[PDB]
């Protein structure tokens, strides 16, 4: 009767307690294992923003809630979800090789984050198709960007109306919106990656559907290659705003991150949080789409539409 397909949802992956943050950050950073005082600096870090379970739960609420969703919205497929992670267990090809073992022969993949680059959804999605060949009688169709998907901008249009709107008429009327995507290697334009494109793109299409004028695009949580990085940085580019015209709201929209973890929860709301505090000004961060029904319904319309099937 109905289609048996399998549904790979990708992402970073987080450490599942304190014990695996070695394990986690020494995958990260390519077989070098953390100093003793930045391993005992991220554990702090982790405490600060309420612990690592709840962060480490995320990503499989999100894959169980969007395979329901997608088996009662439909009635042609039959899916079956299985996570895929970049830097901790299960990984992507442990997920490729449990889809072989159950009998799973066709299959859509989707990474929880809304724009292509080269660094990251691209390799995510030669890691699972270089699986599924090895193992065989199996193949993958990735999606590969949905950052314009008009029920995910539509998510943040809301929040980011229902945030200009709880402010005071002063803030309203000198507020700024910074929207935001981690940093990757400028060398990536070398390449076309149409990565900052598609944040500049994102950050244009939430502006014009909350009617904000004024606003901002920059980066954050860039490392430290020696090469350059995308910036501004948003740390800087807040103070720099601030210096120029005083605005005295600013309001974050990490829109290339769709789940707390360390990258929102302290590069927004503590390392941006600092510099809003020391210049007077008001911070604002809507809250991540994590696994609510909204950003859901976005995700499995994503899928369907991959699949020609609306
Ligand atoms: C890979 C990744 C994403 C997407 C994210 O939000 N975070 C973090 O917070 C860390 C520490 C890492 C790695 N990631
Ligand atoms: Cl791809
Ligand atoms: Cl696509
Ligand atoms: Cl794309
Ligand atoms: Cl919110
Ligand atoms: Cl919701
Ligand atoms: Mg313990
Ligand atoms: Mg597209
Ligand atoms: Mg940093
Ligand atoms: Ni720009
Ligand atoms: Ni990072």
């Amino acid at each position: 009767s109905r289609k048996k397909m399998g549904l790979l949802v990708m992402a970073c992956g987080t450490p599942y307690k304190e014990e695996d943050i070695e394990r986690y950050y020494t995958h990260i950073r390519r077989g070098r294992k953390p100093e003793p005082e930045m391993l005992q600096d991220l554990k702090d870090r982790y405490e600060a923003i309420g612990g690592i379970s709840p962060l480490a739960q995320i990503t499989e609420q999100q894959a169980h809630n969007l395979e329901q969703h997608l088996n009662e919205i439909q009635d042609e497929i039959t899916f079956k979800a299985y996570i895929g992670l970049k830097h901790i267990e299960p990984f992507i090809e442990d997920a490729v090789a449990e889809m072989h073992k159950d009998g799973i022969t066709e299959a859509v993949s989707i990474v929880l984050a809304p724009h292509f680059s080269t660094f990251s959804v691209q390799s995510y999605n030669k890691r699972a198709k270089e699986e599924a060949e090895k193992l065989g009688g199996l193949t993958i169709t990735s999606v590969e960007s949905w950052y314009d998907e008009p029920k995910f901008v539509t998510y943040w249009v809301d929040r980011v109306k229902e945030t200009y709107a709880s402010m005071p008429e002063d803030e309203r009327e000198n507020a700024m919106l910074i929207v935001s995507a981690h940093s990757l290697p400028e060398k990536i334009k070398e390449f076309g990656d149409p990565y900052p494109d598609q944040l500049h793109e994102s950050a244009k299409l939430i502006a014009e559907g909350a009617g904000v004028s004024e606003y901002a695009v920059g980066w954050q949580s860039e490392g430290n290659t020696p090469d350059p990085w995308l910036g501004p940085d948003v740390q800087d580019l807040t103070r720099d705003l601030f210096e120029q015209k005083g605005y005295q709201a600013f309001v974050y929209v990490p829109v290339g991150f769709v789940a707390d973890h360390l990258e929102v929860l302290y590069d927004n709301d503590y390392e941006c949080k600092v510099v809003t505090d020391d210049i007077g000004a008001s911070y604002y961060r809507p809250e991540m789409p994590n696994a609510k029904p909204e950003f859901i319904d976005a995700l499995a319309t994503v899928v369907l539409k991959k699949l020609g099937r609306v």
